[PDB]
């Protein structure tokens, strides 16, 4: 793939999501840039419904890999990239520990010189009174790994992490993600060897925006292959 060449400079993207979480509908749309070069995405998301019924740091790892900067030693494990323009599925399952699960469906592709990420969201079985649906959440930087493994059987791969939300009481909860991506063409991908992708996040808000919001600016490494 010159899926890698999509990349050198800075791309416009889009993100679109619709929401379920125990019956409460919701939209959020994205904007942003991203500089794979540098690992880096700038992005503004805005719930185009009113108010989100969810925190918005539950969201995050589901509202764009493909901006992650692989070292040169690294590059023929960059599936995500590969994938492109044409685009991948990114399907996941996030268990909330002693709450309920999400389950999300994306498309992320090229629309033009536009990439996009299309993303429904399915939750149930959350607490009305807890953690998540009463919105205890700090708001603060998420950081981590994606640990990424190939799936040759599927022509795509898997991933699988702990995201740990600092909870307002000084708790912490657990998001289990299970992580799986199959491109939409059928022209050859790579398949990687077993590595991570390293997330630094700042957060922050808008002082000018009135709708519910979050600013986000992220670095994304790809890691754990030596030299």
């Amino acid at each position: 793939s010159k899926g890698e060449k999509l990349f050198t400079g800075v791309v416009p993207i889009l993100v679109e999501l619709d929401g379920d979480v125990n019956g409460h509908k919701f939209s959020v749309s994205g904007e942003g840039e991203g500089d794979a070069t540098y690992g880096k995405m700038s992005l503004k998301f805005i719930c185009t419904t009113g108010k989100l019924p969810v925190p918005w740091p539950t969201l995050k790892t589901t509202l764009m890999q493909c901006f992650a900067r692989y070292p040169d030693h690294m590059k023929q494990h960059d599936f995500f990239k590969s994938a492109m323009p044409e685009g991948y599925v990114q399907e996941r399952t996030i268990f909330f520990k002693d709450d309920g699960n999400y389950k999300t469906r994306a498309e992320v592709k090229f629309e033009g010189d536009t990439l996009v990420n299309r993303i429904e969201l399915k939750g149930v079985d959350f607490k009305e009174d807890g953690n998540i649906l009463g919105h205890k959440l700090e708001y603060n930087a998420i950081s981590g790994n994606a640990n990424i493994t190939a799936d040759k059987q599927k022509n795509g791969i898997k991933a699988y992490f702990t995201i740990r939300h600092d909870v307002e009481d000084g708790s912490v909860l657990l998001a289990d993600h299970y992580q799986q991506n199959t491109p939409i063409g059928d022209g050859p991908v790579l398949l990687p060897d077993n590595h991570y992708l390293s997330t630094q996040s700042k957060q922050s808000k808008d002082p000018n925006e009135k709708r519910d919001h979050m600013v986000l600016l992220e670095f994304v490494t790809a890691a754990g292959i030596p030299l």
